[PDB]
DNA sequence: TACGCAAGCGCTTGCGT
DNA sequence: TACGCAAGCGCTTGCGT
């Protein structure tokens, strides 16, 4: 087709070609006659044909997890604004934690011919290392690692076990020594390491967490539900409790409520994430916040940069937690003693 | 690179690619050289060569509008499920409500030659309805209209006027005659169609709402928390609302809650979408149901129909939404004398 | 000066033998 | 029988003039 626009210009392919890039000088006339023929013939210029030419699909994959939770949902939106500004192109690929999803969309994925890789799978056995390595000649980073699991990635990390330590230090100074935590799906960072951090600020205190008074989730306001419900529903019971993510947290709020128990009042608690609209549960809630959206850019950065200037050393950037104080602790029985 | 495949298998690419799309018979040994020589060369065949030649790239556009947002989240997980499991390559696009944006998204689109369009857009104002119409080569279907408004593409229809309507009587079935509205942006079904549908309820039932008690929401917690307040906060107040969409509603209930208002008891509250955890709302949620999956799998389909049947015609399917009682809504004063 | 030639990018597929 | 030939898909770009 463009032979099309060529002709109706009667120039030459060449000539349109540069026209439509600005790549070497054109005469006006000669360029108009072009732009209009463009026009008419109504020409939306092919960009695999221009890909197969020029060996990059100006497009980026997002290997990702899931995208409904609030926490994804959030990173991934922030990602696709990048793309957009540095006119990237982005594929999102929810692999569910499978393997053969996960193997499935990666090949889809090379084939695609994509400039780069973001991933986020959450959980990383080695069978999932272990394809990701067949990959490397694809540049990639890896958005969701505690520290570098590769020499073949790029990695963002979040100290998510400093994080974990705030929200225990925090429940600590307000007067707290009898508490319970929910944490995510141990073999993730967010979770397994949120927890530690959380411990060691406990172990610093002296204080010990009975194990009925800890209860996984799985990031799902369901599994925050039953744990609330289990960590209450005990003879006796912590004063504040500390809830991996956000959402689950919502989860451990309605069933406090349907105990007819107070938040604050009767359990403080204390969440992770500072999702979009946790200032909105009701209490407003109290977390720690995960920059996402730094998370988002500053990973599409390091991308971009392997891939424009070649870089070739695997690079790896820490982003900071943080406090965020809301409605839903209360000081604990020993806040004056301190 | 299929050359080198050939040559290690020492047959020609012809053949190397048939055995690759077991597209005509091969010779066992020949295939097992082929499938050894794809190994070792470790060869991931080109997909967009393979586009330029075959004329489709087998992978679909989300013309989106946001993808944070609960809804719209829950739409498009939905849609990739169905990518996926068809072979379709997702490529997000979220144009904000921006014209600019949009045009944009929808040239880069059509320049990476998407096989079909999904389109949610949330509002279409005629230029937007135009630039879409340029596109009428490249099939799509639009996931948001209440009605058809085009015959150049296929729709997906909701019946938010019917899910209104649901609410408002519900309400007056359950002793309710003083209440109150806050509605999406009008400038959308979900915002005009639904507030419509209750609004007819209402004039049935010889219901006025004062239009001190209608809020305008822009489907954002942060709205709903400034409308729910609003409304109480006046001399005289409704003893129920109707909230345009579940994530508003959440916003309605921490501000009661902040005015020390209870729901349902002092106010009744009913939402409007049923989002994934609308149940773990406090109180858990009684709202109407908007049937996404079914939306996002029903739209994949006919832009397949479309695209593989080589439909021409524009089609239609209707969807129906569904009323979800929770907990958020009590009895009102009316009640016995019906 | 301002532009055209023709080979290449990596597959697919209708004729043949 | 089981396979190869060569043209085409729609752009880009190093040499020339
Ligand atoms: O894996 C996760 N899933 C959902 N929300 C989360 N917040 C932190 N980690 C996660
Ligand atoms: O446009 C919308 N935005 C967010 N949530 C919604 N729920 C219905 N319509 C919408």
């Amino acid at each position: 087709t463009i032979k099309d626009v060529a002709k109706r210009a009667n120039v030459s392919t060449t000539t349109v070609s540069h026209v439509i890039n600005k790549t070497r000088f054109v005469a006006e006339e000669t360029r108009n006659a072009v732009w209009a023929a463009i026009k008419e013939l109504h020409y939306s210029p092919s960009a695999v044909a221009r890909s197969l030419a020029v060996n990059h699909t100006k497009s980026i994959g997002l290997l990702a997890t899931s995208s409904e939770a609030a926490y994804f949902a959030e990173i991934i939106e922030a990602v696709e604004k990048n793309c957009f500004q540095k006119g990237y192109t982005l594929i999102l690929g929810n692999a569910w934690n499978n393997l053969e999803k996960q193997r499935a969309y990666l090949s889809m994925m090379a084939q695609k011919r994509v400039d780069g890789l973001l991933v986020m799978c959450s959980e990383y056995p080695e069978p999932l290392l272990a394809m990701l390595e067949e990959y490397r000649h694809i540049p990639m980073v890896v958005m969701d690692w505690g520290e570098a699991k590769a020499d073949f990635t790029d990695a963002v990390i979040d100290n998510a076990f400093e994080g974990g330590y705030m929200a225990g230090r925090y429940l600590i100074e307000r007067g707290h020594r009898e508490i319970g935590v929910i944490p995510g799906p141990l073999e993730r960072n967010t979770g397994a390491g949120r927890l530690a951090g959380f411990m060691k600020a406990m172990e610093e205190a002296m204080i010990k967490v009975p194990e009925s008074w800890i209860v996984q989730g799985d990031f799902e306001p369901e599994s925050g539900y039953r744990a609330m419900q289990q960590i209450l529903s005990q003879p006796h019971r912590p004063t504040a409790v500390f809830c991996g993510g956000d959402i689950m947290a919502m989860g451990a709020l309605c069933a406090a409520d349907e105990m007819g128990l107070r938040v604050p009042q009767d359990v403080s608690l204390i969440g992770y994430d500072n999702v979009r609209n946790a200032r909105y549960f009701t209490p407003a809630l109290t977390t720690i916040h995960q920059p996402k959206d730094s998370l988002g850019e500053t990973a599409f950065n390091m991308l971009l940069d392997r891939i424009v200037n070649k870089r070739e050393e695997p690079q790896s950037i820490e982003v900071h937690p943080r406090l965020i104080e809301r409605r839903s602790v209360a000081d604990g029985p020993f806040r004056d003693y301190r």
